[PDB]
């Protein structure tokens, strides 16, 4: 599964204060047989701690979920050299057994020198190495 | 590119995986200081971090002597995940913390494969798809 979905997001910087807007999502594929349950998690890559993580309402049996929710990030001149990670999950009664839908990144260094549209879900690799948006051809 | 070679070994009993992290070698940490490593295990993709485990940290040193044994049960449903190995090297606040290396195993195929001996540790993003053991020649 190369593209596992479309969602729409907005990104900005404030006095390094990352302001992300995660709106909605389409057509989302997610690989375990069942509802399709998503919510987002937004992270920086590498770190080895999920204290800094958040993520947004689970919208029940929903390809095209809309979540309309406002996060406000704070980054650090340590953060430079990480990556924004934004990722869909598919939830499950038991968070082991949630499954990954899709995700994307965009580092945190340039995200401080805007972002927003419809993006790709890429895969659980190739995801924490780019983004892609959906091409507007207006 | 690799930053430094790991020694280990991996056996399954009854979906019980017994991983055995001895040494490392040759550590090459970009971050301007000390080396401070310690190895996390972990299961990808997966959004829980209670099944991780950790090491000791070796303060100062870039062939660290591990010598720990861990033992991570995995279930049916956690087949099509990897188990991932990744250095760190410590940093008084773990966000702070740089990635090393790291590698991965799949978890399906480690329920079959001889994991015992040196392996090289490759970057963020390959190590996730991949392992590569260090070649003995004969």
């Amino acid at each position: 599964v190369q593209g596992a979905g479309q969602l729409r997001l907005s990104i900005d910087a404030q006095d390094r204060v990352l302001l992300l807007h995660i709106i909605e999502g389409k057509g989302l594929i997610s690989k375990q047989p069942g509802t399709c349950d998503p919510y987002v998690k937004i992270s920086l890559i590498p770190e080895d701690s999920r204290l800094r993580h958040q993520k947004t309402q689970t919208v029940p049996d929903c390809r095209d979920p809309a979540f309309h929710e406002h996060f406000f990030f704070p980054v650090q001149e340590e953060d430079d050299q990480k990556r924004l990670l934004v990722t869909v999950w598919n939830r499950a009664s038991q968070s082991r057994q949630s499954g990954l839908i899709g995700c994307m990144s965009f580092g945190v260094k340039s995200l401080l020198t805007e972002i927003s549209g419809w993006y790709y879900l890429l895969g659980e690799h190739l995801g924490r190495t780019k983004h892609l948006k959906v091409a507007r051809r207006r």
